[PDB]
């Protein structure tokens, strides 16, 4: 996240770490959701390589014990069948992680709540991101959990010639694009929070940013709009 503030401690429980093992240790790599105690929500493109997957939630500070912590093998990946590694834009960038054991919710480990199939928000509707991804266009990963305030840009603005043209699709949520705050490398997969009748849900999960930079004027951050995927994710869950 570039231009955040670091999040309090029990703001974002259903914010998780993705990580791949990496020598004799572990390495963040994606945010996710918590959607079940054993479902974690995030983008295909995290787990395009075949690695050894881990989720932690109740994680705020990723280079310290913050004794809130649980670790979770990923035991199988269910990427949108759609999805093609070559072709972000095309959209599908959503991917279902069935934890190896369910994990105990408490006041840092939460479902994150999911919007009703087929919503939109209306433009510049309040949205947090949030996550560690890096805190400057090629810079390094935030220690400490950031969330940036990013309203969102709707579907006629953010497919604008200006902006992002046709790479945007309906199936996407925009948000940001102020040339100050955004998404950035690691963040991806993780939650776009929007408040939604004095309730935040997830209405996206962190896709893509400019080739530009991570904070580019008129490239607003692009999500997966998790409201057009209602209907896949309860079937996956119901499936497996
Ligand atoms: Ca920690």
């Amino acid at each position: 996240v570039v231009g955040g503030t670091e999040a309090q401690r029990n703001s974002w429980p259903s914010q998780i770490s993705l990580q791949y093992r990496s020598g004799s240790s572990w390495a963040h790599t994606c945010g996710g959701t918590l959607i079940r105690q054993n479902w974690v929500m995030t983008a295909a493109h995290c787990v395009d390589r075949e690695l050894t997957f881990r989720v932690v939630v109740g994680e705020h500070n990723l280079n310290q014990n913050n004794g809130t912590e649980q670790y979770v093998g990923v035991q199988k990946i269910v990427v949108h069948p759609y999805w093609n590694t070559d072709d972000v834009a095309a959209g599908y960038d959503i991917a279902l992680l069935r934890l190896a054991q369910s994990v105990t919710l408490n006041s840092y480990v939460q479902l994150g709540v999911l919007p009703r199939a087929g919503t939109i928000l209306a433009n510049n509707s309040p949205c947090y991101i949030t996550g560690w991804g890096l805190t400057r266009t090629n810079g390094q990963l935030a220690q400490t959990l950031q969330q940036a305030y990013l309203p969102t840009v709707d579907y006629a603005i953010c497919s604008s010639s200006s902006y992002w043209g046709s790479t945007v699709k309906n199936s996407m949520v925009c948000a940001g694009g102020d040339g100050v705050r955004s998404g950035c490398q690691g963040d991806s997969g993780g939650p776009l929070h929007c408040l939604v009748n004095g309730q935040y849900a997830v209405h996206g999960v962190t896709s893509f940013v400019s080739r530009l930079g991570c904070n580019v004027t008129r490239k607003p951050t692009v999500f997966t709009r998790v409201s057009a995927y209602i209907s896949w994710i309860n079937n996956v869950i119901a499936s497996n």
